């Protein structure tokens, strides 16, 4: 006799480290203003969440098995729910079993897809066979799947073609415009030696194949000579790509002045400082179903140059908030030239860069509010509960 | 490396209460003469087995949830296996998850199917939604499914069309020929003495519960047409309804008034006494209207006794018509023909005691040649070899 959401996550404060943990935290804060939400999470005991622990009998067993034991405690804890909403494969089996045991609908947000993970050795172990089976099982049986972009929805339906496309919904990611906002320098830019009197082109992200950092470093050879490139590019996912980016950065620094590389992962206030100071933020991703960093740059009122892959064109409004650059994997020479041409056009026309940045924060406030996302998410809970 | 079978069960000695538990107990004993087997079971701690328990912290949750909790401990315990063999939905997810986690084949024996459970109010609960999902998951992904009869093979293929039929194998239940064997009355407490049965007149034996399914009322009806000196020994108790208690009680009293040799044993009997009665009988009658397996027929055959049985369910895979026994056709729309033909088959074996005796000997031969657990274990090991290739 009243809707009660069991929100199932692995990460929740004070143990949020990834995009999926940030998403659940912000979604729950807004959803609680509309309906009753119980947070089901894993890790350390805390007030205000139902913490699902693994079976202590399984101490030292394979991580996949200890994770399933925590899932069964999570199902046990969720007995009051009228709808269960799971996040990440770590809780997929919890939402699947709670749905079966209690007769309640299962809503699943697809943050990532096990079959699309870039191949690493760990994909040869039993753990990946278990995580792949959980995600297939959870996704194919879910009452609703939420994708944050039409791009991610396409990837979900391609990866799991038994899915009813009518059960897969686009509900965008939000951005908190009280955390991400145009901030004058307090200074990370001083500790780098960046000259605030010269244009700044910024990148923020991990060094992975998918994030296309090598394409931006190649493009930067063609920037006007007083332009500074500030690369916030850390935590490379392979030693090979660390060497490729390191080598490309050294070749760039040989050809031009104003190259800066922040190798360490930065907190929010330092990222906000750099995104705010930038005239252009570049997202050169070759695969970007999500593209959250584009919302962060837009909320900091900075013009964006980005590829047209995945979800990016649903966030970056070409000729209004930024400029899209066509990516074709068979013509990376053209991609690199066209990234540079887009950056160069905004650096040459600072009034246009400023207007695009201003429009970017307006789009965040207008179209990518968590309050609006919470309302659309509640509409999915209504459809599956009817 | 060498083959190491993780045999996954809920029931194992000393906590065996049903057919699936008996099956694993006997199969493991004979498989251990051929290959290394680890017993993975649930319930009370014991020597000689990996006993899987739930998470202590899940004490008091839905029974389906604590069963999945025990399954994860069973998967953890089974890490040395080269093949995992599951029995009942209770261990289906243990075999499925061990196959995924360790990269080993999963053999599943189908003793029953969740979607074919005759409706009870408990099929409205979430527990049944969980048991149904486990079984469909485990069966559709198994490297091999062992069906305990032809009918169970047909039900598996009908209920689970996504499983490749080439992966479904019939391997039947066996019989211990050292506990069921032809046995003389013996000088100490002969049960046939106590009851006042005549060793020198023909004995027709029935052993089962008083249920619609076991058809004792059809045998009582047929018994009116037995030749006059024929003794009916009914080992029939535990009526499952007052209605059939009243009906069968009334029918046996009516039979007792009409003819002499009617002996109605209601108390449950131990093996040594069941053996004595089956051994002494000229004919054992299994008049079941529903009988998936028909194992009681193997007890009579191992005691070297002719069988008269209905042709329902699995009975014709155990009783060889015209060789170890006689099958009687059952049509629910014509129970009067069934009762007359039951009598005609019994009367034919009573009228031809050499034939009754030849069928009994063929019955014991069939037990030793085809239904010994040594043969069942050899056929099972062959499925392990096929899936391990
Ligand atoms: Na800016
Ligand atoms: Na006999």
């Amino acid at each position: 006799q009243g809707m009660r959401v069991a929100m199932m996550t692995r990460e929740y404060p004070p143990e949020v480290y990834g995009g999926a943990g940030v998403h659940v935290t912000e979604l729950v804060a807004q959803l609680r203003k509309l309906c009753d939400v119980d947070v089901h999470c894993m890790g350390a005991p805390r007030d205000g969440a139902y913490v699902a622990h693994p079976d202590p009998t399984l101490r030292g067993a394979n991580a996949a098995l200890t994770m399933l034991s925590a899932d069964l405690n999570m199902v046990n804890n969720a007995e009051a729910a009228t709808v269960v909403h799971s996040h990440t494969w770590y809780t997929g089996l919890a939402g699947h079993l709670a749905s079966l045991l209690y007769g309640v609908p299962h809503v699943l947000t697809a943050h990532s897809l096990e079959p699309l993970r870039p191949w690493k050795a760990e994909q040869l172990g039993g753990g990946y066979q278990v995580s792949s089976w959980v995600e297939r099982t959870a996704v194919e049986a879910a009452d609703a799947v939420i994708a944050v972009s039409s791009g991610m929805r396409d990837d979900v339906l391609r990866t799991y073609p038994a899915l009813d496309p009518d059960r897969v919904h686009v509900v965008r990611n939000g951005i908190d415009t009280t955390v991400w906002y145009p901030a004058e320098p307090g200074s990370v830019l001083a500790e780098l030696g960046v000259d605030l009197n010269r244009p700044i082109v910024a990148f923020v992200g991990r060094i992975t194949r998918q994030k296309g950092v090598a394409h931006l470093v190649a493009a930067a050879h063609r920037f006007a000579p007083d332009v500074q490139l500030v690369l916030c590019a850390g935590a490379p996912d392979t030693p090979q790509i660390a060497e490729e980016v390191s080598s490309a950065v050294q070749q760039l620094a040989q050809a031009r002045t104003g190259v800066f590389w922040v190798r360490e992962m930065l907190p929010t206030h330092k990222i906000r400082e750099i995104l705010s100071a930038a005239t252009v933020f570049v997202c050169p991703s070759v695969y970007e179903p999500l593209g959250i960093v584009n919302l962060e740059a837009m909320a900091c009122a900075t013009a964006v140059v980005a590829s047209d892959v995945g979800g990016i064109p649903e966030v970056v409004a070409d000729g209004r908030t930024g400029l899209l650059v066509h990516y074709d994997a068979n013509d990376t020479e053209a991609y690199e030239a066209r990234l540079a041409e887009a950056v160069n056009s905004l650096v040459a026309d600072p009034d246009r860069a400023r207007e695009y940045g201003v429009a970017g924060r307006e789009r965040c406030i207008e179209e990518f509010s968590w309050a609006h996302i919470a309302e659309q998410t509640l509409e999915i809970y209504r459809k599956v509960s009817a």
